[PDB]
């Protein structure tokens, strides 16, 4: 599992829990080219998104779709989504963990990067 | 203004008005006491707290009343309050923003100083 | 101004300088249309990005070189930039301002809207 | 496992490892007597503070020997310490993760509670 994604839910407290999350791959045209998705557990977790072999080097961009969130919650949040964007394995083979903090009008996020 | 405050609300995007601030010195003693203290205004912001003269070197704590804040609001939080204790260096023209990002479960504070 | 972008570093703390902004609106057509940008000032402020006139209802983005900061600083960041997708709602007298916090590995950023 | 502390570090991506934290308990006559302390492991996590039966309902406070940590790293930080304060098992026992992100003039807190 060399990519994580961890969602919080900053006003309940909780984990935040189906939580739809698209990872991207910059592709040879600048383009961005769908590389994996799914859905935060009950725990706010998703693993399996892919595995060592099919994580090569390149730029990644991991899409929560934190508006259908809220939306779900009945609030109105400001953001369309939030967008995590980095190079990933650029000298060598690391496990990274995209943390993820919501609240309706802000976010923050971490990543936590080990060899 | 050598110390100011900023307050801000993550759940509706719009300044914390009226919080309750206090800041306390470190004495001699190891014990708080009192050094100023006010309520945010419209703008989320708390000016004239003290003055260059009075805000000497010396270990500050600013308590934010972020409790109530979420009550007047019908949020029960978890925080009691939202607590920043720094030394002042006073190394230099130094000016110190407090600033403060509030949501129920969760907040973040950081430090300007220009 | 209908829109501000505000900066800060939370490794030095300062004022994020000299900070590309980039500024997109999303076109009839799902494509990303430059709208504005500009570089953060002294403050770590950037304003006059649009004016109420232009600034019209539709999903923004707001993209920020946060990669070219931290090189110049001599530390190797995480992300590529810092992107900031909204909806203007248009529905009243509206300011936005748009804050980011940055950290070579993290960032958080909010909105006010006043 | 009542109460767990989770540090990272926004600087480097990783935890924040050999943190030291206390923990105290408001006594009856507003005083802050000391509860637990412990340092964070090497995966910025602090486990076995307390037991169900020991923690009881009251205010704590957990302080996060932040200074410290930075100080350690060459980095002059501008916070004495971060202290989170919350009155816990107000309505029955529950789990507390209180995490905090750390950079050397910001620092994040969240709570996750459990049930
Ligand atoms: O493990 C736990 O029990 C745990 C409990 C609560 C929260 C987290 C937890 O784990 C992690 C881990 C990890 O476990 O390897 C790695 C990165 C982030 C988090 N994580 C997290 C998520 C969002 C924001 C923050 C922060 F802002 F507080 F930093 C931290």
């Amino acid at each position: 599992c060399p990519l994580m994604v961890k969602v919080l839910d900053a006003v309940r407290g909780s984990p935040a829990i189906n939580v739809a999350v698209h990872v991207f791959r910059k592709a040879a045209d600048d383009t961005w080219e769908p590389f994996a998705s799914g859905k935060t557990s009950e725990s706010g977790e998703l693993h399996g998104l892919t595995t060592e072999e099919q994580f090569v080097e390149g730029i990644y961009k991991v899409e929560i779709d934190t508006k259908s969130y809220w939306k779900a919650l009945g609030i109105s949040p400001f953001h369309e989504h939030a967008e995590v964007v980095f190079t990933a394995n650029d000298s060598g083979p690391r496990r990274y963990t995209i943390a993820a903090l919501l609240s309706p009008y802000s976010y923050s996020t971490t990543a936590v990067v080990t060899n």
